[PDB]
């Protein structure tokens, strides 16, 4: 297999897995690995930059929500896209959650969207800035949405959380009439003790939960994301910011 | 005797240059402007906490385009638009409460000096928040006033429980340094340098397990980094836009 080239990127197309593999950037060998929401926990990813959905030996710089980018298509042409939307994505590697709001572009033409392969280079002023990781067919917008992973854009939030649990992180939809405390979402009144008594009881009993297994939960709806870190049932921390969550 | 404006009953305290709100919506309330560190009274525990306040009344979400009216010491009101974003925080009983907040600016310092700590802030003739902190943004040459309450859309809020009795003291992130956990360091030694420090701390994670939890807030004009650490091991970080109200 001989490598194709575009701008500062040498790559190949893998038709079995329907992916693009980047072999060189700026004239040297790189490792750019698209991760699902959960990595394989390989030690060799430890020494790479992590942004949601990717572990990369190459820095992905900050983009804004107004400048045009060019994403490489399966046929060698490129699509001009403006990442003016905001979606949140995440992955877990070795008991560390990496999450961020990310600038996100949309493709209304699903013929073009199907030509965008996992791992496809995303260019800004003829230099690689990111690669295609995840996609989400948005019902309400009737468009396929593509986050552009990399360094946190201005006006958005990113973070990381170390936890203990081996089941990883699985986001859960926040049901109507429920509020979150720690690991749990509950209605205000009992039935289940109810969120107000639970939160008060968990805080009062802080010392019994000290040093127990740390769990991270991600509660989402269309409008809001809540991320909590808990030990036992005690909520060590919470973060709240705008959805949508790419999931 | 109490003064009354819209749904609020209040008094002006001249000795302390602050406004005390006694009633909202025909009932007795407790609205307490907190510094960056509360006195840790148990009576604040059952109140709503938003940065700089503990309040028995809900402060609803505001947007950054609609007009608000802040009550002045002379009984008149200033029309303000909270179009700016600042971050504020306070600590109550080893819990940090922080949030980006919609913030208005007063360029006229004579009017700003008529805005008192605790002054009611009105939206459509109903209390929505109160004046808490202010900041002379000598860059934009205006006095900035956060409007504390529920996190506005597009902004971030959070809370972190920690152990240390010394509270949280923000620190300016110096040029050429990067943060890991409790520390900001340059990349190369002279100490150990942040790259070597972060790797060693992550490798030695189990040696810091269950040690004292500290929260640090690292800031410059453009960015705020908030970390939670046990010993030197960074449990979590969050990064978002400055400025910090401090
Ligand atoms: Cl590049
Ligand atoms: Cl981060
Ligand atoms: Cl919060």
């Amino acid at each position: 297999a001989k490598s194709l080239q575009r701008y500062n990127v040498e790559y190949t197309i893998d038709n079995d897995l329907n992916r693009i593999l980047i072999h060189k950037v700026d004239n040297r060998t790189v490792s750019i690995n698209v991760i699902g929401h959960q990595s394989n926990d390989s030690d060799t990813l430890d020494r790479l930059h992590h942004f949601p959905g990717v572990a990369t030996s190459v820095m992905f710089p900050r983009i804004d929500m107004t400048s045009a980018l060019f994403v490489l298509l399966k046929n060698g042409a490129m699509a001009r896209v403006v990442p003016e939307f905001v979606y949140t994505n995440y992955h877990v590697h070795k008991h560390r959650l990496v999450y961020s709001q990310l600038a996100t572009f949309a493709l209304e033409d699903r013929t073009v969207a199907d030509m965008v392969l996992i791992g496809a280079p995303i260019f800004r002023n003829k230099k690689l800035v990111s690669v295609v990781t995840h996609r989400h067919d948005d019902r309400d917008r009737d468009a396929v949405m593509f986050p552009v992973t990399g360094i946190r854009p201005r006006n958005l939030v990113s973070g990381q959380i170390q936890f203990d649990s081996n089941n990883g992180v699985t986001p859960e939809r926040l049901l109507t009439g429920r509020s979150v405390y720690g690991r749990r979402q509950m209605s205000y009144l009992p039935n289940s003790v109810g969120i107000k008594e639970f939160a008060l009881t968990s805080v009062a009993n802080r010392a019994t939960f000290r040093n127990l297994t740390r769990n991270v939960h991600i509660f989402y709806n269309d409008d809001e994301i809540v991320i909590t870190l808990s030990e036992g049932e005690f909520e060590i921390s919470r973060i709240r910011f705008d959805g949508p969550l790419l999931y």
